[PDB]
């Protein structure tokens, strides 16, 4: 079984997050032939020399993980595209481009964060073109911690101020592009199955669940395509005496 988790938003401001993602790698991750992270795994980054101590500490349960044999991979996401090779190592994970196709038990299925998909919300196209482009991001890391801190607050509320889901012909697009049957992405939070047509034959687009009040994992199988949602921490039974 491989397992596709996406868009938890990891920060210090949510403890509870953080708690049910270290729960999940000590439990279900553990069992997995593989497990790939499509995306914001983080709510922010700003380069791999943050001190940052959540960093760290995920960093570390992810590579219990991958040394219990279970190989790790992440693609990145629009909140987390600086993590970078240094992150990779300190974690054992390892990074994938934008969109790759993987072999799951005979099928082909194709893997992406999920915001190339939105290519009606231009405002956001032009925003990712910018903070993409290698130059950019060269200049922006290699100005001071503090400098970088101060930038991006300050882009944060900016987007917050100035406040879209996937175009149906984008997901043909890349379908037909790849040859695939199946799509799996994040971004949107709109778990979801959704059935079309692409290459002449019935095909498949399963959108991940953002880590808002409970989990959310795509888990497959040679057999089937699961989509599963559960809660962070171990809820512990109690009984309440209800009356007949
Ligand atoms: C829509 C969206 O995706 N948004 C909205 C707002 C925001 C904030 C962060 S961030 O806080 O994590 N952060 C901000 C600063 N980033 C920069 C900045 C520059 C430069 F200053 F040169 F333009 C270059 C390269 N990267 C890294 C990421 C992530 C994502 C999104
Ligand atoms: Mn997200
Ligand atoms: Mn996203």
């Amino acid at each position: 079984a491989t397992l596709f988790i996406a868009d938890l938003h990891l920060q210090t401001e949510e403890p509870a997050i953080t708690a049910g993602f270290l729960r999940f790698l000590q439990g279900e991750a553990r069992q997995a032939d593989a497990l790939y992270i499509l995306g914001d795994l983080f709510e922010a980054w700003i380069g791999d020399d943050d001190p940052n101590p959540l960093h760290q500490q995920i960093a570390s349960a992810i590579k219990a993980v991958v040394d219990a044999g279970v190989p790790c991979y992440f693609i990145h996401g629009n909140r987390d595209f600086l993590v970078g090779q240094r992150f990779a190592r300190q974690s054992g994970m390892i990074l994938l481009a934008e969109e790759e196709r993987l072999d799951l038990y005979g099928r082909e299925v194709l893997i992406m964060h999920g915001d190339t998909l939105c290519t009606d919300d231009q405002g956001y196209l032009a925003f990712r073109a910018k903070v993409h482009t290698p130059w950019i991001q060269r200049l922006f890391l290699a100005l001071p911690l503090f400098i970088r801190h101060r930038i991006a607050a300050r882009m944060r509320a900016d987007s917050k101020a100035a406040n879209m889901d996937v175009n149906p012909q984008a997901v043909v697009d890349a379908m037909e592009r790849h040859h695939v049957q199946w799509l799996i992405h994040g971004h949107t939070h709109r778990p979801a199955v959704h059935e079309l047509q692409a290459n002449g034959q019935p095909a498949w687009r399963v959108v991940l669940g953002a880590w808002h009040s409970e989990g959310s994992m795509v888990k497959v199988t040679p057999d089937d395509v699961e989509l599963i949602h559960f809660p962070f921490l171990e809820e512990n039974l109690y009984f309440q005496s209800h009356h007949h």
